[PDB]
């Protein structure tokens, strides 16, 4: 439902498990081994089973014979809707009918693995609030786990209650009552219906403990440590991808579906920019693949590379937005492919885009970008001109991420002593071919970096947490484990540079 995914199995056991314990149109996908970034969906079919390849290089999901996708939830919630869209090389369909559910925890943010009683206790008194809870491996009697649980309010009106988890052929119990097929089950069903105490406390289950957070000027020494992983806590934010398949209607409307680069990547409905003030004669006018991103002052808006009949409507967005910086972290073509058309003039030479006007005033070339010095008006009112500075990252890699973050971090100096330069300026747009991959590794870089130029070095930031903040706001965002080590590093790096200054 959402525990579809399986971290650490094998084809063999994917398969054996499909045979054994599913049915036709029973289904799970898991990640490839050595193959960074590749994944399988397995699914079972006339008593047979099948594997399907999906590959992610950064940009989107491309699951073999389907469509591109923005998240692994979302490509399964598709194909658990849409009988027949899913076919093999010879055109025999693939139903995916019924998820084989995972029982490992290790995906699970309450899940702290071989951890000690005494340091649990520890770690709910310092960073725990009434409700926090982990789950642990018992060390007095092995096999079995330690559900441990803050409750209360350093002073007494607190406390810690352990409650242990016995585990008896293959399934889990708290000593009496309902025995659970996973430790997600148990958890789930006693955060719906809390153990109450002999005395009548409320063991409330409220959210887990957070072991992400940690003091920016640590950065060094916790990527170290992820360095052994990075992988874990990857994995452990994917599985939470699950909460936001928010709506995403106006995308997928009929008069929508030729605006979109990919026809399942959509922006949500409660964040997508909407344009006003467009033809009348159009059947839908307002729409653009766009969402806002505001952080949790600068806002952002994240977007696909333009379409030949989205070019207009881009410009009609910068100017309503009030836009004055753009993002693009693409080149036009990658791998002999279009990514986004030129929806600039060249040098000196000026265009109009339906009611907008824009000239190409000035380029300049710097080692890693192109800066493009438009101006933008509306034809027929002087007075609306306004500076759109047009900054185009040109070397980023055809597949995974450079192996230093100078040169990003370095353009993002400059996007952001540009924007800062200008009185009300809108949100910045960024925008690659999806706009999913780059540009929310982008954006989470620029948030984070942010933090840390006004707060210094002595300030709390958490990738994984503001990571997820940002995919609430646009499917996908940041799509790959690599962009997620970068993001670190990119961090790392600009606080290096921050304390070799001092
Ligand atoms: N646990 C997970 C749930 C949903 N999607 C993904 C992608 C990698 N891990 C995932």
């Amino acid at each position: 439902s959402r525990r579809w995914f399986h971290p650490n199995i094998t084809g063999v056991e994917a398969e054996n498990l499909l045979l054994t314990r599913g049915v036709d149109g029973s289904f799970l996908a898991r990640p490839s081994k050595s193959n960074p970034g590749d994944f399988t969906l397995s699914v079972r079919r006339n008593g047979a089973v099948t594997h399907i390849k999906i590959q992610n290089t950064g940009d989107y999901y491309d699951l073999y014979g389907g469509e591109k996708f923005a998240t692994l939830a979302e490509l399964v919630q598709y194909y658990m809707e849409h009988h027949g869209q899913l076919k093999e090389k010879n055109g025999d369909v693939i139903e995916l009918k019924y998820p084989l559910n995972c029982a490992d925890p290790t995906s699970e943010r309450w899940f702290h693995g071989h951890l000690s009683g005494k340091e649990a206790e520890k770690l709910l008194t310092e960073k725990g609030k009434h409700g926090s809870f982990l789950v642990r491996e018992s060390q007095s009697h092995p096999g079995d786990f330690v559900l441990s649980v803050r409750t209360g309010d350093n002073d007494g009106k607190s406390k810690v209650t352990h409650v242990m988890i016995r585990c008896q052929e293959l399934k889990y119990d708290v000593g009496g009552g309902e025995r659970f097929d996973s430790l997600t089950d148990l958890v789930e069903h006693y955060k719906k219906n809390p153990m109450v105490e002999t005395l009548g406390t409320v063991l409330q289950l409220k959210q887990p403990l957070n072991t992400t957070r940690i003091n920016a000027a640590e950065i060094e020494s916790r990527v170290r440590e992820l360095s052994k992983g990075f992988w874990e806590e990857f994995e452990t934010l994917q599985q939470q991808e699950c909460k936001l398949l928010y709506s995403r209607k106006e995308g997928q409307r009929q008069e929508n579906k030729n605006k979109n680069r990919y026809k399942n990547i959509l922006p949500f409905d409660h964040t997508r920019v909407v344009l006003h003030d467009g033809d009348p004669n159009e059947p839908v006018s307002d729409y653009i693949n766009a969402n806002i991103i505001m952080p949790e002052k600068k806002s952002y808006i994240a977007t696909q590379g333009c379409l030949q009949n989205t070019v207009n409507d881009f410009w009609r967005m910068v100017f309503q937005e009030n836009s004055r910086v753009i993002v693009m972290t693409t080149k036009e073509v990658e791998r002999g492919k279009s990514k986004c058309v030129k929806y600039w003039p060249d040098e000196y030479a000026l265009k109009e885009y339906g009611v907008m006007r824009v000239r190409n005033v000035k380029e300049s070339a710097a080692h890693d970008y192109t800066l493009r010095e438009l101006k933008l008006s509306k034809v027929g009112q002087g007075n609306t001109e306004r500076t759109v500075w047009q900054y185009h990252f040109r070397t980023w890699p055809d597949h995974g991420v450079p192996s230093d973050p100078g040169g990003v971090l370095d353009f993002l100096e400059e996007v952001h002593h540009k924007q800062e330069s200008i009185m009300d300026a809108g949100p910045v747009v960024v925008h690659c071919s999806a706009g999913i991959g780059r540009t929310g590794t982008f954006i989470v870089i620029d948030i984070l970096i942010d933090i840390i130029r006004e707060k210094g070095v002595d300030c709390d930031i958490d990738v994984p947490k503001t990571i997820q903040m940002v995919r609430s706001q646009r499917s996908g965002m940041v799509q790959t484990e690599a962009q997620y080590r970068f993001i670190y590093m990119a961090v790392q790096h600009y606080i290096e540079t921050l304390q070799r200054r001092l």
